């Protein structure tokens, strides 16, 4: 969930 960004599902 995210990692090096802001996104999930």
């Amino acid at each position: 969930c995210g990692g090096i960004r802001g996104e999930r599902a």
